[PDB]
């Protein structure tokens, strides 16, 4: 278990290299966009993301995606999570943001 950067918060070991995740030791397996999400995530803990933000950084206002755009893939993020139960780290904060809130 070695690779670059492996980003392990709170058991969820992060591979930036091969775009994977590992709740412990389950496999999470998930689209490019779910896993920026979370990996932005990860290099910036408790903090309150507006869908702009994300946007502008995921997206990389690559393409004028609508706010709900942002829903959907956090909601499959969310959902990827769901089997390890860690989805709740990704705070949605109605309609204004999100947030990754582990533990601190």
């Amino acid at each position: 278990m070695a690779v670059e950067e492996v980003i392990e918060m709170q058991g969820l070991s992060l591979d930036p290299t091969s775009h994977r995740v590992m709740a412990g030791e389950e496999p999470l397996e998930m689209g490019p966009t779910e896993f920026k999400l979370l990996h932005f995530f990860m290099t910036h803990p408790e903090r309150v993301y507006s869908r702009e933000q994300l946007l502008n950084h995921v997206w990389g206002t690559n393409v004028y995606v609508e706010d709900r755009t942002v829903d959907v893939h956090i909601r499959r993020l969310r959902k990827a999570l769901e089997p390890g139960g860690h989805d709740r780290m990704v705070q949605t904060v109605r309609g204004t943001g999100y947030r990754f809130s582990t533990r601190f």
